[PDB]
């Protein structure tokens, strides 16, 4: 799918690996990531990401 970048710190969300530690299964499109999911490294909200 499409990777998304955290505009605050550069952390990249990769659909291919999801975020298992938070129940985000691999294959999860960023659009489908939980609304309250935040960037693992800076805490920024989903609204602060940008399609890469
Ligand atoms: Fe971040």
């Amino acid at each position: 799918m499409k990777k998304y970048v955290c505009t605050v710190c550069g952390y990249e969300y990769d659909p291919a690996e999801g975020d298992p530690d938070n129940g985000v299964k691999p294959g999860t499109a960023f659009e489908d990531v939980p609304a309250d999911w935040v960037c693992p490294i800076c805490g920024a909200p989903k609204s602060e990401f940008e399609p890469a």
